[PDB]
């Protein structure tokens, strides 16, 4: 048997997964395309149309599934929406992460933008989790994306409002969604916990800030969470976690937005890494030693540097710098003036230097953030300062 | 009366448009969306075959008209895509630019990036025109933007092809498409073309390279083009002209991609090109007074400068640039120098001087394009010589 309603085919036996209350999402057509068909059950309608509106509304941006068109009979309603090839929850179950490169914190980037453009709509998600974040099929060009699905659940907030009243999936919920200690009501910002457990998913490959499942929601109410698959002297896990644990905070006031997140470090390229150490040194050149910015900078500074960190870099840039300046080992601010000197210079350096560093931009800002795991997530929270200033515009959201 | 054709719905007097062999263009709904309803009598179904085809591979992309659905009768077939709010050609012909900055060359950016999309995927549009880029209605933040539509003339080429055989709005249509002297088949380049004429029917406000209307198709066969609208003294118009007259070459070989297109400086924002000075500055700085560099930027430098530069700038900056290095006034390589010494030093600077350059970077740079309109051209042009090297991937394609 082979079911058509309206402008919508599929067969019954194509069944690709099973949502809440009776929800059954199939593989079908419709006009002439392959495409997911979602049947309702008549006692999730006002969710179905929910979604329906809520889909017309946005699915414009890349990262937000694309919707093709609803139709009803006597018994379900059906949503034709774009077939994909998997869930993230499968990605990081079954993909070898070895030979994919930066191709899973690009998928949380495109998670994050398709997040950001709800919010820039007054729409909040609310069950925002690994089960419903879609991985499409790769395009003529064999390039993937991630896409937020399902939006049975999510609330359009009214004009002039910012808040909602108090829905979700055990285990990924903001715990003011939960409990009564409610100072505030829920906003966006329940999307961002949602998220920061979801960027921790990917980067452990399948472990939870707040734990194993039956123990997860318990925890989240408590704040006991743990971030230990992160190694806090690797540069990458020491920027993952600045941004996560801001993410998952307990208080939703100080968890980033959507945009906020996208402009954090952990989404750089090494070449704007490079270039965030340079702009900052140009900053702090002819800055006084005695000011709040350098001050802020060196506060706790010499963990940063490790006591030295003319002590800490290959023997053949050691050699080198003491020539012309001679720079002080103590400070973070001159650890950043030699980087800023040798990449302007690179190409005066003997080559056993220009060896050492490897090459502009991407080997030579390894070079340093290696050696100093904590050398940009310390520069990047002292810099807040200079989070209004124009030239540092490319790295803070305002 | 008011016609329904299976899910697409329209009212015969909403009548939006003609196109070609009896087209209509309807205004309608589809899914309760207001959509344009396209009507192809049938000695044409064979192009909205074609076109069906076509835009369910390349609508995707946010600057090709969406694609709904198609359906047919006894009578007509129809199409449902995007409503539009305008056509280039009104929007050229009735707003005033006057207080719409640079919204202009970002429909140009728009139409090229759509463009670029369709040539990735092996589809030259060969009939594009101001008639048929549509000016999207503005969405929840009141942006508005270009699209490619009108896909019934468009080439899909086979894999591994990059020619077709030898069909558009006489006007537009490149040379090389109706002459018998071709020597090589017409390729994605007719777009270029076209693409180019467009390029300054926009920012001329509604002249065409090639002359008047009943004249247009002759003057491109014979090579008779004129950018006069394009003052020779402005940096602007300067920039403009020298990739206009390469997107309407008589030989399609000499014109670029969209791609490159896209990396040309006319769509650069002020701080990209005051980067652009920076970086090469930078690498000239090293430079020997012999090598291919410095003498491909210096040829043809007496009229970039005006003779002697130094006496081409505001006196406050010209007293300041005596005092340290003393620069050369017929050198393009010094004049950039000066340019690069203030920038970075721009807050050492004395009041006097920070006041006449304005304020870093978009100020600032105008300060020098103003003044030197040739420079920034010039300098781009030089500096191909280092298009494959790392650091000037921002400004070339490869
Ligand atoms: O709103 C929605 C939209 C979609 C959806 N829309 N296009 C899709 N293409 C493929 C799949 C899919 C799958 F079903 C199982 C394994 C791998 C897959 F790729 C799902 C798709 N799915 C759900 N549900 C609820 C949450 C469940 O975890 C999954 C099903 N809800
Ligand atoms: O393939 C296509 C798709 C569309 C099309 N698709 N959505 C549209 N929304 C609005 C308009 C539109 C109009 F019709 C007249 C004035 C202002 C407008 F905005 C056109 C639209 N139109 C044509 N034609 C052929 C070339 C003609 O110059 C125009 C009609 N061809």
């Amino acid at each position: 048997s082979v079911v058509i309603v309206g402008k919508i085919s599929f067969c019954p036996k194509d069944v690709l997964g099973h949502g809440a209350e009776g929800t059954i999402v199939y593989r079908g057509m419709f006009d002439n395309r392959d495409v997911a068909v979602k049947r309702i059950l008549p006692e999730c309608f006002s969710f179905a149309d929910r979604e329906v509106q809520l889909l017309r509304e946005s699915d414009e941006h890349p990262n937000v599934i694309r919707y093709f068109c609803t139709e009803k009979d006597r018994q379900f309603q059906y949503i034709a929406i774009e077939l994909c090839a998997a869930t993230l929850q499968e990605y990081v179950e079954q993909k070898d992460f070895a030979h994919l490169g930066l191709e899973p914190i690009t998928l949380l980037q495109q998670t994050t933008s398709g997040l950001a453009h709800l919010h820039s709509l007054n729409i909040v998600h609310r069950d925002l989790k690994p089960h419903n974040i879609l991985i499409s099929m790769p395009n003529a060009h064999g390039k993937i994306k991630a896409m937020i699905s399902d939006f049975g659940l999510c609330k359009k907030l009214a004009v002039g409002r910012h808040s909602f009243s108090r829905p979700g999936t055990e285990g990924w919920i903001a715990p003011e969604m939960l409990s009564e200690d409610c100072k505030e009501n829920p906003t966006y910002t329940v999307d961002i916990f949602s998220a920061g457990c979801v960027f921790y998913y990917v980067i452990s490959e399948g472990s939870h800030p707040f734990g194993k499942s039956l123990q997860r929601q318990a925890n989240i109410l408590l704040g006991a969470c743990s971030l230990d698959c992160l190694h806090p002297e690797k540069h990458e896990d020491v920027i993952a976690r600045e941004l996560i644990e801001k993410m998952i905070a307990m208080d939703p006031q100080k968890r980033p937005s959507a945009k906020h997140v996208l402009k954090h470090p952990f989404f750089w390229s090494l070449e704007k890494q490079l270039q965030f150490f340079q702009d900052v040194s140009d900053r702090i050149e002819k800055e006084s030693l005695d000011g709040p910015i350098v001050k802020q900078l060196e506060r706790g500074g010499r963990a940063v540097v490790k006591m030295d960190w003319r002590e800490n870099i290959t023997v053949p840039l050691q050699t080198d710098l003491r020539k012309f300046r001679t720079y002080k080992g103590g400070s973070v601010r001159d650890l950043l003036r030699a980087m800023r000197n040798k990449k302007h210079h690179y190409r005066e350096l003997p080559a056993e230097v220009r060896e050492t560093l490897g090459s502009l931009p991407d080997d030579f800002v390894c070079y340093f953030t290696s050696r100093f795991p904590h050398l940009l997530a310390h520069t990047y929270r002292a810099m807040e300062l200079c989070s209004h200033e124009r030239l540092f515009q490319p790295y803070y959201f305002h």
